[PDB]
């Protein structure tokens, strides 16, 4: 594989959201290391959103334009995520639209999956902020 430099989403939370690991023409990899700040009760349940938001921006570096953004998403939760688990989201392109992106995304633990779900992305003309 030839490597590519982050062309996006460059000031994501290494914390909070993951760090990538892995970037190519047409898939990436980002892992993420999950903290006490993430669990919704005492016995340690990590919120589905810091989950998501890992696969979301795999999603964003999958594709890796400078405008890429989520427009849609449908998810499943397969495995409850607890704190101290490090996840590794796993995201390809399945379907180039020209300007919209269909990348299928999977969040393992291991080799266990804890969510899969189609991301559809678009590559906007500007930034989304304008």
């Amino acid at each position: 594989m030839i490597p590519v430099e982050q062309r996006t989403h460059k000031l994501t939370s290494r914390i909070l959201v993951g760090k990538p690991i892995l970037i190519k023409e047409g898939y990436a990899e980002v892992e993420l290391e999950t903290i006490d700040e993430m669990k919704v009760d005492e016995k340690g349940l990590v919120h589905g959103g810091f989950t998501f938001g890992l696969a979301d921006y795999a999603a964003m570096l999958a594709v890796n334009e400078p405008t890429v953004v989520l427009g849609k998403a449908e998810v499943r939760f397969t495995k409850p995520v607890k704190v101290g688990d490090k996840l590794v989201a796993k995201a390809k392109i399945i379907e180039d639209l020209g300007k919209k992106k269909i990348v299928e995304v999977k969040v393992y633990r291991e080799e266990e999956v804890v969510l899969e779900g189609k991301f559809y992305c678009y590559v906007l003309e500007k930034h989304v902020l304008d």
